[PDB]
């Protein structure tokens, strides 16, 4: 069976955690641990092929290693999540952008923006400033909410479709 191992990322706070549940359950965490960070498989029938997502959910403290590099490495595709009402949120996308950079030795590794708490008033992030970084990075941008489910399987989808097209170069 296809197989896509995704990662979710960005800092802390900005939905991670309640992106991958609402995804993989279908329900909105007030509260999910920082500290924990695991990874869920899901089925799942994308443009009629079943493919088998295996998402890993960032978390813990920011600590580095060899050995986690090599892990990281593993993963095919990345969503960048930053929260639409918190500009540091926004602004960090640049260092998860670069680790993976990094980590890969390329400048194409299938990812996606995603603008997470798009159902909040509170917005400090413009639509168009987060689709002009997506632009510049070459990448696909969506509005999520974890809250409402709002674009949630549109952002993993578009990932999978992404690392698609990846694979076909
Ligand atoms: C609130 C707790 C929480 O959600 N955290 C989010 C993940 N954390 C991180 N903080 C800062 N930079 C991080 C950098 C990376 C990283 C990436 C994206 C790619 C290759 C990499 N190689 N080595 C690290 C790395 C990852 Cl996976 C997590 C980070 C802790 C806080
Ligand atoms: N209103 C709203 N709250 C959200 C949304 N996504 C996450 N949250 C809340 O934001 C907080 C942090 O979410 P979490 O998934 O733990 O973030 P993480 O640290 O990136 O894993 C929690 O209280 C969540 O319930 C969203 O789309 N909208
Ligand atoms: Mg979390």
């Amino acid at each position: 069976m296809t197989e896509y191992k995704l990662v979710v990322v960005g800092a802390c706070g900005v939905g991670k955690s309640a992106l991958t549940i609402q995804l993989i359950q279908n329900h909105f965490v007030d509260e999910y641990d920082p500290t924990i960070e695991d990874s869920y498989r899901k089925q799942v029938v994308i443009d009629g092929e079943t493919s088998l997502l295996d998402i890993l959910d960032t978390a813990g403290q920011e600590e580095y290693s060899a050995m986690r590099d090599q892990y990281m490495r593993t993963g095919e595709g990345f969503l960048l999540v930053f929260a639409i009402n918190n500009t540091k949120s926004f602004e960090d996308i640049h260092h998860y952008r670069e680790q993976i950079k990094r980590v890969k030795d390329s400048e194409d590794v299938p990812m996606v923006l995603v603008g997470n708490k798009s159902d909040l008033p509170s917005r400090t992030v413009d639509t168009k400033q987060a689709q002009d970084l997506a632009r510049s990075y070459g990448i696909p941008f969506i509005e999520t909410s974890a809250k409402t489910r709002q674009g949630v399987d549109d952002a993993f989808y578009t990932l999978v479709r992404e690392i698609r097209k990846h694979k076909e170069k």
